[PDB]
């Protein structure tokens, strides 16, 4: 009756305490989880992007670990990614990353800044102290969402509500029901607008896209789009949030990023490793027998990658449990790895790297209103991070 993951945190910005020890002793282990399930527990660097970069393991699993009972909910079809195996997934995330492009990310930057200084007039309009999460980080990632969508100015409104409110999670099952119903209803009547009035973004070249094949309906451009979204939304947000509470409370380190402004790029890489916001990891079943670390997983077994012990082995990186935002950036799991690792990655590094910036230059003297220690973070919920951050400025 194997041991339960080591979950407690002494220090709210670092791993489980209990982890670096399994991690050195026994990279690949079996562990019990917090649904009563045992797995494969893979916690060294080594071992997890081996297991990552499997095309054995399938995403398709028996049990939901991170959650009460092992029960795996309502998954979506066809362009939604996240649950699907080659070579369905492949061939969907193939067509959605014709479109999809890095190029198209950086053709995003103006956007991004002018979204994260509107947010920032917000706030600097109002002082002083705030809330950086509900003004700030909740609000410019699915913001950045709804441009990549083509939504026009007049809808933004609209679409920040249903966003965030989909979002939350201070929320019984019939009100986060409806705010997925909410959600589906707007992106439907936002696929149909695209197909009547096609414009320059991403749901209009998906709806024009080359598909041999048969596969670009209305269905698979909502799941397309739901997934982007929700992927996207809450991800950003906490590390927006979580990034700059660490910053906050490493004045060391912001000294650094101020007398040397060209770390922003480093310290966004070395926030993300640091920060491993997947904090419970990529769960997969093995769909034949594999070898793992010298450890024999069996066909139907279940693994669970801990991205977040990985980004802390030593033997990944050097004192991996300094805050150091001069590293110079190695490869951290924060995205994954393999063929589901983030698609949306070069756009989440350009958006925090716009925010970084501009945060920490429109607002100078940027300080935390209350003590770390009562500040109140996300334990159970898939993406670590703060409920809050009351903060004030010069
Ligand atoms: C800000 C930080 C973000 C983190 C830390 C993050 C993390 C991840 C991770 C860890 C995966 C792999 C999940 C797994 O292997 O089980 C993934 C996949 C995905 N991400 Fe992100 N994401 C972030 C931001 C974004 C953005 C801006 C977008 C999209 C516009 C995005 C879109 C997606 C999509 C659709 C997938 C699934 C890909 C597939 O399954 O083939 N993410 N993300």
């Amino acid at each position: 009756d194997a041991p339960t993951v080591p979950k407690a945190r002494s220090c709210p910005f670092l791993p489980p305490d209990g982890i670096a020890d399994i991690r050195a002793a026994a990279p690949v282990t079996r562990a019990t989880f917090t649904s009563g399930h045992e797995a494969w527990l893979v916690t060294g660097y080594e071992e997890v992007r081996a297991l990552l970069r499997d095309s054995s393991f399938s995403v398709q699993v028996p049990h939901a670990l991170a959650t009460q009972d092992g029960v795996v909910t309502q998954k979506p079809g066809r362009g939604s990614l996240l649950w699907q195996d080659e070579p369905e997934h492949t061939s969907d995330r193939k067509l959605l990353a014709k479109e999809f492009t890095v190029r198209r990310m950086q053709a995003l930057r103006p956007n991004i800044q002018r979204i994260v200084d509107e947010h920032l007039d917000a706030i600097e309009a109002r002082g002083g102290p705030v809330d950086l999460v509900k003004t700030f980080a909740n609000a410019v990632p699915s913001m950045v969402i709804s441009d990549l969508f083509g939504v026009p100015v007049e809808r933004r409104a609209e679409f920040q509500d249903i966003a965030e409110a989909m979002m939350r999670v201070d929320q019984d099952a019939a009100a986060t029901e409806a705010a997925g119903m909410r959600l589906g209803g707007l992106l439907y009547q936002l696929v149909q607008e695209r197909r009547a009035n096609p414009g320059d973004d991403l749901i209009s070249a998906l709806i024009t896209t080359e598909d041999p094949d048969g596969v670009v309906d209305d269905m698979f451009l909502m799941n397309a789009a739901g997934t982007l979204l929700i992927a996207a939304h809450d991800t950003t947000a906490c590390m927006i949030g979580l990034g700059t509470a660490l910053l906050l409370d490493s004045p060391d380190q912001l000294a650094l990023l101020r007398e040397d402004p060209s770390l922003v790029g480093n310290a966004v890489e070395e926030l993300l490793r640091y920060l491993t916001i997947g904090q419970f990891g990529g769960e997969r079943v093995a769909t034949r027998d594999v070898e793992l670390g010298g450890v024999r997983i069996a066909k139907g077994e279940q693994v669970v990658a801990h991205v977040l012990a990985a980004d802390f082995d030593p033997a990944f990186v050097e004192e991996p449990e300094r805050f150091d935002i001069t590293r110079r950036p190695a490869p951290h799991l924060a995205f994954g790895f393999g063929a589901h690792q983030c698609i949306g990655q070069q756009l989440a590094r350009i958006e925090l790297q716009i925010v970084f910036e501009t945060l920490f230059r429109r607002l100078p003297g940027l300080r935390l209103a209350k003590p770390v220690e009562e500040l109140r973070f996300r334990h159970d919920m898939v993406f670590y991070g703060v409920h809050e951050l009351p903060v004030t400025w010069h």
